[PDB]
């Protein structure tokens, strides 16, 4: 398949004609950071030594990592902290790639480690009316792919008209990838994190969780063993 990289996606000129050749997925917004519709301290760790360095600064037992809440540049480790992925971009090395079924999906450039952020999930943070309105939108459109991500109570984001390469990680039954929801400036925000050692050239997935709404559920094609056969939460 047409595979691209994240680079890609930076000349929009080069993308719009990519597209028409489908050397590359159909134009979208691309932004770095998540969009409301409608508009809405520190932890603990001992500063380590620089020889230190040559340990993890803000590791395991950071108050704020085990409470899935990203360091600000006021952390005790301040450059050092590796607790700030998310505002620091330190995304892994993934390309896009067009899959048989699926219409276009992640797949890992390098050998990804467990435990490893991948992207942040960005869009448009919908209210549930904003939400409910978009789905017969979409369907009303007949539209193929859905964009959706739950983020909280009244907070879905919807990146079907803007988002970042995140969009393209498909479902599967039985996956690689999980979403965990980080706290960035008292702001709840979600990204994937690899749950295995994922070998270079592998597709990333993770187990798409959302209630269901309509008759017509999408059908899974992950291929696995355990396949529920349909994409929701259900
Ligand atoms: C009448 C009708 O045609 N339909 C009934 C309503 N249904 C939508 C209900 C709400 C959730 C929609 N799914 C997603 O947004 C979604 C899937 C997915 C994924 F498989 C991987 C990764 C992500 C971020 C994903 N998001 C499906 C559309 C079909
Ligand atoms: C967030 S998009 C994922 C990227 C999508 N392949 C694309 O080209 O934009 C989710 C959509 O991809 C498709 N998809 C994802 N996982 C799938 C799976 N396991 N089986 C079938 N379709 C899947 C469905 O159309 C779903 O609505
Ligand atoms: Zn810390
Ligand atoms: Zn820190
Ligand atoms: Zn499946």
């Amino acid at each position: 398949g047409p595979s691209c990289v994240m680079d890609d996606f930076r000349d929009p000129q080069r993308w719009k004609e990519c597209a028409k050749q489908g050397k590359m997925p159909c134009y979208f917004d691309l932004i770095e950071e998540n969009v409301y519709l409608t508009e809405r301290m520190q932890c603990e760790c001992t500063p380590l030594s620089k020889d230190e360095r040559a340990e993890i600064a803000c590791g395991e037992d950071c108050l704020n990592r085990l409470l899935m809440i990203e360091c600000s540049s006021r952390c005790p480790n301040g450059d050092y902290c590796s607790n700030r992925r998310f505002q620091r971009k330190q995304h892994a090395d993934v390309e896009v790639i067009l899959t048989e079924k699926k219409g276009w999906g992640l797949r890992a450039a390098k050998d990804l480690p467990s435990n490893t952020f991948v992207l942040e999930y960005c869009g448009e943070v919908l209210d549930h009316k904003e939400f409910k309105a978009r789905v017969k939108e979409y369907a009303r459109n007949k539209n193929i792919h859905y964009y959706f991500m739950a983020l909280k109570n009244d907070e879905i984001i919807d990146a079907t008209q803007k988002g970042n390469c995140s969009r393209f990680m498909n479902h599967s039954c039985e996956p690689n990838c999980e979403t965990q929801k980080w706290t960035v400036n008292g702001q709840l925000r979600v990204g994937f994190f690899t749950t295995k050692l994922v070998p270079s050239g592998s597709e990333l997935t993770f187990d798409y969780q959302f209630q269901r709404y309509g008759k017509e559920a999408q059908k899974c094609f992950c291929g696995s063993a355990n396949c529920r056969g349909y994409l929701g939460g259900e």
